[PDB]
């Protein structure tokens, strides 16, 4: 506790925070999710509601600390508030994300900061044909709301959403569940814009 | 970050926050919405529920800096409560505005702001009619609670609004949208009134 | 900027905030209502929620000044958290008042306050006859939760309730709305206490 | 305004808040019950919604001030945040409660505190016999969440709710409605722990001026 | 009253708040339950939801004093704001859980404490079958969000859930509640991973 305290302090009280990324300086992102269930679907509203975890990672040279120094602490939770955090949103959910997790984040000497908020999400999505043996597929776009791809490049680690905690007993199945890393250009518009694309097909047990 | 840690010091620290317009001193806003999603229609209380992105703009010269003196940077992003932000509010609505983003805007060396609230909103509206071919039209008013027309001017650089990522897959689709302008004066009073109405024409797809 | 800066600095930093009234020193209070919709009726639970605005405005010393030295500024606006504002509240509501509108108000060199904020209540109602010709009456009461009459005297400025942006296409349609001051006592207490009684009497478009 | 500043400042700002009781300082805080309306039942989960005002009073020397000193000042009334308050709950509810009134408290010369949230409760309840001549009874228990007897003594001026206030439309009548302090036991554990037992026996309505006669309007 | 003000004024005053666990300096929490209502299940979304409480304690060198410094006070109350907790949460819910209970925690000489939030969760749960004589059983496993079983060894004192406040007249009856201690490993990472499984098999009464 000594050392931890004493790292924390220095981290976190003699210097402001990170103050996000310019364009001569980006930073990358990187998204996957953890995908438990799809809880709801409404057929009136065209809105289903996900439940699952979203793993974000990204490193700063500014949280970064030689642990022979602190007491061979090599990495340490923090709340996420001591924190800059990504403004990392859905593009078209339809309720304000609920979250399910405390909001607190790992931090390790190499200034790599990795945070995993648990959300149940409302989206815009056509859920007929749920009921064929067929299913439907739906999709949400991620992305930073005001940084573009000049400060802020996302990444995945893999395309495959993780559906290895996907409650086995859930109202409807996972056919399949995809995350993609989209690059977009318009030419109104001098910057990139990149968002991660959640694919979700499925269908009624 | 060296550099926008300073600048954003300079603008924050060294001086209070900017008051808010006075009638020798007026700010111009302007307003324009993206429209999302008719998620919502309850025809036994005649609201409806919409969910959008509202894209505010305003200048300051408090705000203004020059570029030379911070590592060339040209605009950062920030939270919106390191900011004085405008009372623009729906004058119609029926639950508490639901916030869909994080609450960061950008700020330009000139000293311009950019605010884009993502917004589910609840407002009175009778669909009579959104069963037929012919739809039905609801409008909603937004403004400035406080800020007369003396303080606060709207403005909107398009009467139409932007249409191009309504879900295509909603419930309801959009014969027509429009954002307009209004100048009200109660018959007290000689200060102006101004809301940009925002009108929708409607019908079940 | 430059003297509004001064001016509420002088008014909000130079001095504690107004501790609110005391026997010796009472605060006259003068509430009004604009009724925009009744929104809904629950015939199963007898209650019936109403959006409107609420308009309070009372008077105080402290905040009072002389527009000559701070740049001919007459009045200016501001976050109610910066402010005093007296407790008043709805006397039968069945769940917690939600705000529609930013919490600011209007602060006036005489020292008046001005604050309007937009609330739907739901509230103890018996809405059976609301289908009739002839409507169903319902009551709430309003007034300070803590304080008596000898601390805050209650006023309003009219007995209507201005129906002047009533909702035209609501689902029920209002025959009478009044707002009216009465003094109550009780036994343990030389003190008077305060409501203002809102009677709506309406029925079904 | 000068005299209640000095005031405030005096009690709050010159020293710590209240830390609570100890056993060796214990303190007894009254409850008391106004019973505004029975919202709502819900028979298909067991939970019935009752709108309520809780009134609650206490007594520390800590707050204590001289009148004569304070512009003959002898009470005043300030946000619940600036003082201590009892952490008394109901411990069968299934919604957290909503609080329904401003959290302000008036605080006497002699110390005294009152504190009356209005709230709104859902709580465990059978309605099953509710459309019956007959009513049901249901049942809650309130007191404090963490203090025992020996911290906090519970107590009620009267075991009557006050139903002065009931909602005359309601959808159910009150038959009956109780506030009775009890003192319970358990192996592990040497000190009582207190509760305040809320029953009320109610039905659904079955005339406009509810089931007992009384003269006052 | 003086000398309890003088102890919490030590305690946290004096020093910073626990900054957590490390690998180095490890934390065990003990972990129980006791159950008062299944009040409600979903059918068509597979969501239960339960109201319980936690018993929650460890033991901090930090919060230690000697009793014969401070009045003979062996313990004391205060809010769960002013000590650090841990970051327990439940791992398949469907809902931010609500609080039921004051957050209040017990603080004993020996640097115990003792937390006991009082909780409504809605988690995954398929109760289809839960109209039979046989019922139906459902899992939720609680534990760290942040912390490895290298900085929080969790435990519980027993496995059988208290059910000595199941409420008679609930609507479904308890069949058996246990809780258990779970430690998982995976291909990632060196260190292991502690849950407490609460199972709970139930039956419409
Ligand atoms: C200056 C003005 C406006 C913003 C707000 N961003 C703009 C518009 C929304 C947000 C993020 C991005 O727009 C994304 C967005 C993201 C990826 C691909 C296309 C779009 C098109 C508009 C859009 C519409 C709804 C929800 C999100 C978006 C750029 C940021 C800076
Ligand atoms: C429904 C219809 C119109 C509105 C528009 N705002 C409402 C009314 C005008 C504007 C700003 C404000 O009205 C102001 C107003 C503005 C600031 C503070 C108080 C008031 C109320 C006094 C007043 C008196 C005469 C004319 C206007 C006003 C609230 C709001 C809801
Ligand atoms: C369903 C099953 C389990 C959980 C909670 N656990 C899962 C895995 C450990 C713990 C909390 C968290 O996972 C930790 C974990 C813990 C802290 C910070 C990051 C991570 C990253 C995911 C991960 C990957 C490999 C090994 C451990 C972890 C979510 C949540 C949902």
């Amino acid at each position: 506790q000594a050392n931890l305290m004493r790292l924390k302090s220095d981290l976190f009280n003699r210097s402001p925070m990170y103050p996000g990324p310019t364009k001569d300086d980006p930073l990358t992102v990187t998204l996957g999710f953890t995908l438990q269930d799809i809880v709801k679907v409404d057929s009136s509203t065209n809105e289903v509601d996900l439940v699952y975890y979203e793993q974000q990672r990204w490193k700063l040279n500014s949280l970064m600390w030689d642990p022979n120094e602190y007491g061979n602490i090599t990495d340490f939770r923090t709340s996420a508030a001591d924190i800059w955090t990504p403004d990392i949103t859905a593009y078209s959910s339809t309720r304000p994300v609920q979250v399910l997790s405390p909001q607190i984040a790992v931090v390790t000497h190499d200034g790599s900061v990795m945070f995993i908020p648990a959300q149940r999400l409302s989206f815009m999505c056509d859920p007929t044909g749920v009921d064929s043996e067929e299913g439907v597929t739906c999709a949400v776009k991620f992305g930073s709301w005001v940084y573009s791809g000049f400060e802020i490049d996302l990444k995945t680690d893999t395309d495959q959403v993780d559906l290895s905690s996907y409650y086995a007993s859930s109202k409807y199945e996972i056919l399949s569940a995809t995350q993609t890393r989209q690059v977009q250009h318009y030419s109104c518009c001098p910057e990139p814009y990149i968002d991660v694309n959640l694919v979700v097909k499925f269908r009624e047990r």
